[PDB]
């Protein structure tokens, strides 16, 4: 078969439990054969803001900046900055894109949420038109792997933090299926700070044991009603 | 009169529309006798990165970096970097903080989820007890003013984007509630790009308008009814 996965991980101390989860990730992924390639964003003190450093020709219009635009014309031209499109060539050989961090405020880590906001740009992972079920990276699989404080009693519709699903929407609905992506089932590991060494343990296990048969995985409906019912 | 105001603004274009409503947000509420601050974070290189440079000095636990508890610790022990530490003291003091920024990826450009990620941190912004109702920042007023490239037909409940409020989740409940803020019904400017410069203006005055009864405003119920529910 032959697939390759790249993991954009984001977390700040390799002994953290979210450095537990890339790890083994990586260790099953590579065991079965599959090309493993991880960008480590902290340690490559990856460049979050979106700003006019990311294009390095010619303005279209230099008088009035507009990032999107930029952006867009860079990429058709190969002006962007280095670092974006060495991400973006990890991307297109990737046939599954793992995303693994801790939510921060109900999202992903600024650093995290720069990586899609420079990475994904217009031309590269969707055009317009060219976006959900017609992005560009169609054909791809992509899938949050998070780790949260807040307990599953917490997640629930009557608990202080309403479903997990709600908080999915704007990354899986707004990000990934709109460049295209068929979006895997969330792994979502849930207060591992308040759990034992030994449910924490289990968490790791329970990841690693779903990855040895993540390609035989169905994609989830990405629509309003899976993450929000009716 | 008397009220403060901090507008944090997010745009690297002093002449965008996002410009121009940050620059009226400041004449309207500078006219009403208003004190007003605004965060301009591009200009300001604002570090979104969540990194163990944000406690100065000496770490609580150099041997496993955890950046809730460290920044936790710093802020009790004001150890906290001067660039968060000078945010916190425009948010301490303000009575209603503004968001001025465009939609990416249904959220925050990064630059400012960072400013999200590294302002509002335990001791701060929150606690237990204290999250939610014990928002530390009960009291305050909160606003999302958003620009968006969809237009406001994509942004309905069976349209390709869902309804706005479903993006709004994580921002105005899983930020700006979980601190304690009462949130005034979001601004959402929909697809000034392709609007026409009247259009446009209208838009920029509706704003302006809106700011001049800002004060007699309730907050939305911030609910997961209000966000997904009929
Ligand atoms: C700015 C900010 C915003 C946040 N917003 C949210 C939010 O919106 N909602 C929310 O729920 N939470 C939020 N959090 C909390 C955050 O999501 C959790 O702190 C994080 O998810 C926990 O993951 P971790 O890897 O850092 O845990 P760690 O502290 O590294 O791990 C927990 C424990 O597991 C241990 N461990 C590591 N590896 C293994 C292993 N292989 N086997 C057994 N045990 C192991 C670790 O040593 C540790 O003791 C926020 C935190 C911050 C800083
Ligand atoms: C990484 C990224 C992710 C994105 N994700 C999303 C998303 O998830 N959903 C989505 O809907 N959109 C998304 N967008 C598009 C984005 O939200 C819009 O491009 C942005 O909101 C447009 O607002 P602006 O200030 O940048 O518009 P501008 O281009 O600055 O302004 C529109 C026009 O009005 C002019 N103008 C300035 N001031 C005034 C004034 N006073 N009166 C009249 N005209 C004026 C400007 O010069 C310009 O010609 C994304 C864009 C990027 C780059
Ligand atoms: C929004 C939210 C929910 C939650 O459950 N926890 C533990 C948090 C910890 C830090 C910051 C925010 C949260
Ligand atoms: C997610 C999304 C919805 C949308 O409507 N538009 C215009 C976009 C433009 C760029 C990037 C994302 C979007
Ligand atoms: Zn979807
Ligand atoms: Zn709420």
């Amino acid at each position: 078969a032959g697939k390759k996965v790249l993991i954009v991980y984001a977390h700040q101390e390799p002994k953290s439990f979210n450095g537990s989860l890339k790890n083994v990730a990586v260790d099953e992924l590579s065991r079965q054969g599959c090309t493993v390639t991880v960008s480590d964003l902290y340690a490559m003190n990856f460049e979050p803001r979106a700003t006019d450093k990311d294009i390095t020709g010619t303005l279209s219009n230099p008088e009035v900046f507009n990032y999107g635009v930029e952006t867009h014309e860079a990429y058709k031209q190969r002006s962007l900055a280095s670092d974006i499109t060495d991400e973006q060539k990890k991307v297109r050989e990737a046939d599954l894109v793992i995303f693994q961090f801790p939510l921060y405020w109900f999202s992903v880590p600024a650093i995290l949420k720069g990586w899609m906001d420079r990475v994904l740009c217009q031309g590269f992972a969707f055009d317009i038109p060219g976006f959900y079920d017609s992005g560009l990276l169609q054909g791809k699989l992509a899938l949050l792997s998070v780790t949260t404080g807040g307990t599953a009693e917490m997640y629930t519709k009557t608990g202080v933090n309403g479903d997990s699903r709600y908080f999915l929407w704007p990354l899986q609905h707004g990000t990934l299926h709109f460049c295209g992506f068929k979006v895997l089932a969330p792994q979502i590991s849930f207060a591992p700070e308040i759990a034992s060494e030994e449910e924490r343990k289990g968490m790791v296990a329970a990841w690693s044991q779903r990855l040895q048969t993540i390609w035989k995985e169905e994609p989830i409906p990405c629509t309003a009603h899976w993450h929000f019912g009716q």
